[PDB]
DNA sequence: CCTGTGACAAATTGCCCTCAG
DNA sequence: CTGAGGGCAATTTGTCACAGG
């Protein structure tokens, strides 16, 4: 039952650090823009409806969606093929009355989230909603962009590559530790929390790695 | 140069309780 | 009963020294 997400490619491959609370969100907005058309890109936040959805308490559900909000301040989201960075929000977010958060995207966003009819990436929210960790997150979210209707597919990606897009910690550059507090991780989760069964092998050129080929079957099967 | 591992610091997790309405 | 607050211990995340190929 979780509804369908549905963004662009654009989206999917960008450059931002959110967290995972945060990335949460960012799948609750996109869905309220996909009803929407001429659009003026306010979001309503319903706090029961969240610790609905992601199995939360009406308190801590309350902790995660504003601490998040007052850390959107800030965060930028860089697009690429192009070199231009963007801000999420123009007013911060606010609470009329008690529950309700009305936030408010830069509508210079709209058509970068529902991109082109060519290549866009989907998936419903029930495959993501039980990781912890959001780099885990965004991997997920591009393997998503390769999937072939059966639930299975194939993709190198290139470690400098990774690093930008999803801007992850300078320290990760030797790749002992990359592999340690990145690779491991994010393959342990997804293939634990997640209706996926993945797989990795290493790219070397030289005396380096270079890519990761990933490579999954829907656990479906 | 490459790597893996331990140890320490700094940020998250979910869980607890107060209080106003 | 709900949600806006304060606080928490345990684990998960980011860093870096050291040992060997
Ligand atoms: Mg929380």
């Amino acid at each position: 039952n979780s509804p369908r997400i549905v963004q662009s490619n654009d989206l999917t491959e960008a450059a931002y650090s959110l967290s995972r609370d945060q990335k949460r969100m960012l799948y609750l907005f996109v869905d309220q823009i996909r009803k929407s058309d001429e659009h003026d890109g306010i979001c309503e936040i319903h706090v029961a409806k969240y610790a609905e959805i992601f199995g939360l308490t009406s308190a801590e559900a309350s902790k995660d969606i504003r601490q998040a909000l007052k850390s959107f301040a800030g965060k930028e989201v860089v697009f690429y093929k192009g070199y231009e960075s963007f801000p999420w929000f123009i007013k911060p977010a606010h609470s009329p009355s008690r529950g309700l958060y009305s936030v408010h995207i830069n509508p210079y966003l709209i058509p970068f989230f529902i991109g082109l009819q060519n290549r866009f990436t989907q998936f419903r929210l029930s495959e993501t909603k039980e990781i912890t960790n959001p780099y885990a997150m965004r991997l997920y979210e591009s393997l998503c962009q390769y999937r072939k209707p059966d639930g299975s597919g194939i993709v190198s990606l290139k470690i400098d590559w990774i690093i930008e897009r999803y801007q992850l910690p300078q320290s990760y550059q030797r790749m002992p530790d990359f592999r340690r507090r990145f690779l491991q991780v994010c393959v342990n989760e997804i293939n634990s929390r997640t209706p996926m069964r993945l797989s990795y092998i290493e790219k070397k050129k030289g005396r380096q790695t270079t890519h990761i080929v990933f490579s999954f079957r829907d656990i479906t099967s």
